[PDB]
């Protein structure tokens, strides 16, 4: 088995430099976004699913997604989000925990956006919350995009609150800083959580 | 950004009480009752456009976060009370920055149910069923305020609440 | 009104073991598997309309469901579990509330292997994990069934983690052993949740 911290934070809370500050610790980092992408690549049993229900027009001439497509073609139905998440689930739920079997690192670190909102935390082991002010997710987002403080708020609006993530959280870590303190406090949870990992399977009590 | 306190208790807590003191405060109250019916008023969107119920949800939800939104922009109090009783239920307390619950004992739920629609102890407690726990609602209150007794009662713990709201909304957008 | 205590645990855990033991001390024993056992019993309408939605063949020569013919239908089949829990879900609701109704214990022991998973906690007035190490869940599941650990590792997957269950838990009971080593723990608990069913309903705070 394999120890799982997962990861989570709002928009604009720089999620990846945490991340990144543990995959230099060697830690294999799983990313649900990127599961995401991985699922619906040529070969894979979702783009044979998407195409026969919306459509070859669906498949690029290369024979990969037309995701810029298929993602307005979803606002123009909210109900095939519906079909298409249902599609999806059960493929980026097995393909999540065959890369966590797959990964080697003494715990594998999961970054997931939606841990809040979808409930997620509920398979996770541990759970860090990167967090920073509404102000600075606004700003970075902003000088990361556009349509300065508008567009971002709806955003914001659209996902869990600050504090609903620090009630979910075993473990915060702030990154408002420059990150002049990221590697610091990676360091110190990374400790913590090796201990963590090398006791969970055994441990007959909490 | 407006702070949203969101307010919440089981039937019978009496919520209204509770959030007409903020009303009387300042701060403006956005209920989600009053929204839910908003949404399915005389030629409204909706209405122009088992199981039935989700596509219904599917049509509803949406309009109803839109609505809830535009009341929480145009409102002019520094922080605004978000009266949800189906907050735990509905896992609602995810959208919001502060969790008031208005608590009372379940004999007063009880008592006041059965007064104030005049039905049996047998009828309210089935709703005492259908609805989450007085602990389940205690779980996810930052805040917790007493109404067993009149209204006048809670006045101490409104002040306090006010007061604490009024420094959080000044602060939460550049707290570090 | 009944004072309803929630008890869970993950697959392994020994649940009946746990319930059983209050069984002894008097309490009612509500287990939600066997409300949904109990809801498509012979003579209940449930059965007949599984009958005759699914065919006769659901039904066996003495009356009774069969189990894994139904099993089999729904298995794979999203739409045809989906009929299957729009009839029986209310009526388990109602079957359980009855019977936490007529129960004669003070409280009750509400036992609900996807607690967790499911929210259902929110239900609770007081919720008890029996908590075992990863290792026991893996060791009784491989020695109850014809599995391998990595089966087993798949159905732990599948389910809540072990801190997820700890972080609703208001009290905790470790099942690593025998079921005589829990025998003082029960009693404990037991007492505990005697005065909070003699006081909760007029408790004016919390």
């Amino acid at each position: 088995m394999r120890y799982i911290v997962a990861l989570t934070g709002g928009i604009g809370s720089g999620k990846s430099t945490v991340a990144n500050a543990f995959a230099d610790l060697g830690i294999n980092v799983i990313d649900a976004d990127i599961i995401a992408r991985q699922v619906v690549e040529p070969g894979a049993p979702a783009l044979h699913a998407i195409a026969d229900h919306f459509g070859a027009n669906m498949i690029a001439a290369d024979g990969t997604l037309q995701r810029r497509a298929l993602r307005e073609r979803i606002f123009a139905n909210p109900e095939e989000k519906n079909w298409l998440n249902a599609l999806l689930h059960p493929l980026i739920q097995q393909e999540t925990q065959h890369q966590i079997q797959q990964a080697t690192s003494p715990y594998v670190l999961w970054v997931v956006p939606l841990l809040v909102e979808n409930s997620l935390y509920k398979k996770a082991n541990r759970v860090l919350v990167v967090d920073v002010s509404p102000e600075t997710q606004l700003k970075r987002t902003m000088q990361r995009d556009d349509v300065t403080r508008e567009h971002v708020e709806q955003i914001l609006a659209a996902q869990a609150t600050r504090e609903a993530r620090l009630a979910v959280a075993d473990d915060v870590i702030d990154n408002n800083g420059a990150p002049d303190a990221i590697a610091s406090d990676v360091a110190r949870l990374h400790a913590h959580y090796l201990q963590l990992a090398s006791q969970f399977v055994s441990q007959e009590k909490p």
